[PDB]
């Protein structure tokens, strides 16, 4: 909630104060340090099945 | 009409702006030009019943 009688100030000024969501970065951030292990695991059963 | 929600804002912004209405004023402003005429007028009349 903003204090004034401004059409459109409510939009503009929670945009400003909250580019983006704290949990959707934290989301973003666990998937991205989460992927490289799964690219391993992936690699080590395709290795596996060739030997 | 101001723009925004606060309650009070109103009443302290146009107290601000006009601490006395123009009409009120150029009243007090003909009666104080015109107090000194009437004086004058009966001090006159009082002078010419004792002549
Ligand atoms: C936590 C670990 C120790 C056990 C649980 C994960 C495993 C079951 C993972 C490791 C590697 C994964 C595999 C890596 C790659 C592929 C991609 C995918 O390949 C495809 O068939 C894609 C479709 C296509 O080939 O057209 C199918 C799943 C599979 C076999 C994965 C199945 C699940 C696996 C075996
Ligand atoms: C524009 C001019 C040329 C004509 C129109 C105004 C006159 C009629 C004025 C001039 C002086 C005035 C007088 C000046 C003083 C007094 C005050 C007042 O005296 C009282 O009797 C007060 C009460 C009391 O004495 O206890 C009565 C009106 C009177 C006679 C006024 C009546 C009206 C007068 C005559
Ligand atoms: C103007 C606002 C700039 C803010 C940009 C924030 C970028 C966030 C990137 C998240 C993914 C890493
Ligand atoms: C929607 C609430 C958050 C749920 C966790 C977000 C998903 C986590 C995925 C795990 C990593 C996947 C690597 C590709
Ligand atoms: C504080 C505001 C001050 C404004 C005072 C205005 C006085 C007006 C006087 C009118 C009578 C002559
Ligand atoms: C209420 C609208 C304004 C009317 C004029 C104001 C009165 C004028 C009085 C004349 C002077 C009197 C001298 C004592």
């Amino acid at each position: 909630r903003c204090n004034t009688q401004q059409p459109g100030c409510e939009n503009v000024c929670y945009d400003k104060s909250f580019p983006i969501s704290h949990v959707r970065f934290w989301v973003l951030q666990i998937i991205f340090v989460s992927v490289p292990t799964l690219l391993y695991l992936a690699h080590v059963f395709y290795v596996m099945r060739k030997e």
